[PDB]
């Protein structure tokens, strides 16, 4: 596509997939510009929103955005870039720890040529595919950067049990 | 082992065909399927999913066609999947203005599986199409019809056909 | 991911033919011409040589039940080299879990390969990637449906052996 | 609940990346993974054929085989492992530089629960998906280990044009 979107819960390998795709384009001598979030820990810039990238991205064939849920203007950015002929690849969570959608990523679903939702493996039961991220630490902050020390991926029934 | 599977994409992408392909697979394994449309294999047409009542509980698989028309689809699918049903939904992710059907987006975040199909561009005939363009003048977001009122188009065709 | 040769495989009752048709319908809707070949536009033949050159007038060529045609790889390659979108639905494996060599060859020549699954008709609980023959017969080709075959998961296939 | 998953496609399609993506998923769920290359615990081994791995693989939940086309006995190995309840994941070329199949990988297709054929991007025209590997050095050895110094991935028409010479 022109906008390709990779979603799924944490630990599903979304970033790995993003990089797999970028690497394919790099082997064909296509120029890739990789955008990461400031906060999150193959890169080009780290920013807190996509406005701050300015116009540098126009010099490249492929634009990759990692952790798309953190950028509040991601839909507009991707559309602008794709209209300028760029292949835009975005990796992002579709859902927060409360199973509520990141509205901006949803909007991207509707504008995307390609949408792939990856799965993880349930870290609780170890037996099923996992489509949900459960927060293991008490915090009401929606944006809380961290890894397996603060989150685990779970299947539907594990998510319910743990919520109780 | 309930689950939610979601099939999205623009019109003429064969979403309904895919829904039926999946249902047929379960039917061959003697699993009971209940098919809901917007007005054992059981069939019913309703205007909202509340109106289906509890009949669906007697079945292994629940299929919902044209999910964008049901305003309570997310809740329904979650209830059914929590009761152990395999729930399969076919739906438009985007309206004719490229805006998301908010309820289907919510379903993306709750789904075990998400597949976004493409159509073929009906304007240029040369590219994959991820968008639906309305060919008749009307501002009603809900307007039931086929190729007499809509065509599927690629990204650039959608832009050019919008400007004229 | 589509292409010039697209291949759809999997066991019986996986909906391969349905998927083939889904893809054909997409093209038809974009006013592309489609020629549909079945085993003994539309035509039924016993091998693809017998179709002659009629296929050249069409944008898309669809072959259903590809495992039955002994020359399918060559046909698909000729057609795809002539600019056709070639879509083939076929069993990858026979009832003894042995490959249909001509397909497995196509795999290597295909732009796109999708292996569909069925639902296990024995345990009713798991995805099925194998076809088990339920009637006694040693003919590798034996045309029929759920009266002669069922699709099964790996462990059911073993146990039923 | 053993299974065989097969990842195929031409060179530079990210097959090995995908293999590792899948392994990493299992690792995060504390499943043990044993990774076999050609010559929660993750074990690694390099061998020239799969007989040489012996029985160590039985201690693990997931078995991953990279570069499957190099192992002449891969089908039998995967089937044995999957029958013992292992999740077996294989990354391999389906086709050689002459577009001929690796027969053993084809056999695996027929035994696999899952088959995914990845594509690369055409390194010649830069404009299309690539499903074929073209060898850029003169050699008749079917096995010739190397990277972009000896191979490029190409689309169908580029493969044809390049072959004409
Ligand atoms: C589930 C999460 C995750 N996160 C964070 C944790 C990680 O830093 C990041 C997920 O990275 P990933 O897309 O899995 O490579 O987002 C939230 O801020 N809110 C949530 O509700
Ligand atoms: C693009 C559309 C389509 N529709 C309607 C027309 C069709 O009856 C139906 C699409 O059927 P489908 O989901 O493609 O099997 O949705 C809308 O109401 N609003 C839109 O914006
Ligand atoms: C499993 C089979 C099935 N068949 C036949 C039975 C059906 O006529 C056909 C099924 O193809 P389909 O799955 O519909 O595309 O193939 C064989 O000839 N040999 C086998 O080993
Ligand atoms: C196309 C090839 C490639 N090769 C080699 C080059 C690499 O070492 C390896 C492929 O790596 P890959 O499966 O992409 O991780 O196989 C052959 O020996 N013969 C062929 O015909
Ligand atoms: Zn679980
Ligand atoms: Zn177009
Ligand atoms: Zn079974
Ligand atoms: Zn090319």
């Amino acid at each position: 596509g022109r906008i390709e979107l990779i979603i799924g819960p944490m630990f599903a390998g979304k970033t790995t997939e993003l990089m797999r795709r970028v690497q394919r384009h790099k082997h064909a001598q296509r120029s890739c510009y990789i955008i990461k979030y400031t906060g999150d820990t193959t890169a080009n810039v780290s920013v807190s929103n996509l406005h701050d990238v300015g116009d540098e991205w126009r010099k490249y064939d492929v634009i990759a955005v990692d952790e798309g849920q953190f950028f509040p203007d991601v839909a507009a950015f991707c559309s602008k870039a794709a209209d300028s002929g760029k292949v835009v690849i975005v990796s992002a969570l579709d859902a927060d720890y409360l199973q509520e959608p990141f509205e901006e990523i949803c909007l991207l679903v509707s504008r995307a040529d390609s949408v792939v939702k990856l799965s993880a493996v349930c870290m609780e039961c170890h037996n099923r595919k996992a489509s949900f991220t459960y927060r293991t630490v008490k915090s009401d902050e929606r944006k809380l950067v961290g890894g397996s020390d603060m989150y685990m991926s779970v299947c539907r029934s594990c998510y319910e049990t743990k919520r109780n």
